[PDB]
């Protein structure tokens, strides 16, 4: 019955059209079977490809609203098929007062399609600098994506311990063996396989709600 924050972040990639029914169902079916557990199951949202980082909803209690929210989300394009996910993720555990994070427990669902760019890949697009680990969320885009790179994964189990979130990389079934050893290089991480069905993902966020 304890309070519990979930931050549900997914791709808007030309590769997600088709995934994108799959990745509406898994945020609808997560958020109401969480309500009936949980009598304060705070849900927030955030939109990722490469463009930028957007994010949509603050951890709210209006359950119709996240609903329209994601239900209302349509993909874009780009060339390259790893994404830029992991800014997202580093910024949705930083930016405590956009996101809306309070004292309770923190999910960060990561839903892609694709693998994504790490440190270094960066210098190709000419970004030299590295991420120094603050917020940079203004008009609800991350408008630091210009200039620092994508972070490393110590940058992440830093950050994400620091700030208490625990993710789950939600991820489709030809990609999930890359993602559970970045679940091996960060640890207390998890793993769900994103389909036409939410029960891999919702036996995970409800086996971490029986340990509370």
């Amino acid at each position: 019955d304890n309070s519990v924050d979930l931050y549900f972040l997914m791709g808007l990639s030309g590769s997600a059209q088709g995934h994108l029914s799959n990745v509406q169902t898994l945020g609808s079916d997560l958020l109401k079977a969480l309500n009936e557990i949980s009598r304060s199951g705070r849900i927030g949202f955030g939109s990722i490809v490469n463009m930028t980082f957007q994010h949509i909803l603050k951890l709210t209690a209006d359950s119709s609203q996240f609903q329209r929210e994601l239900r209302k989300q349509l993909v874009s394009g780009k060339l390259a098929t790893p994404k830029g996910q992991l800014d997202a993720v580093v910024q949705v555990a930083i930016c405590l007062g956009e996101i809306g994070w309070r004292n309770g427990t923190r999910f960060l669902v990561l839903v892609t399609d694709n693998d994504f760019h790490l440190a270094k890949d960066k210098t190709l697009g000419t970004r030299q600098n590295t991420s120094d680990g603050r917020c940079h969320l203004d008009d609800g885009m991350y408008r630091s994506r210009g200039e620092p790179d994508y972070q490393s994964v110590v940058q992440l189990a830093s950050k994400l311990a620091e700030n208490n979130i625990q993710p789950i990389f939600v991820v489709p079934s030809r990609m999930v063996k890359t993602y559970e050893k970045l679940t091996t290089f960060i640890p207390k991480l998890t793993i769900g396989e994103l389909s036409d069905d939410s029960s891999n993902v919702a036996q995970l966020i409800r086996n971490a709600y029986s340990k509370l």
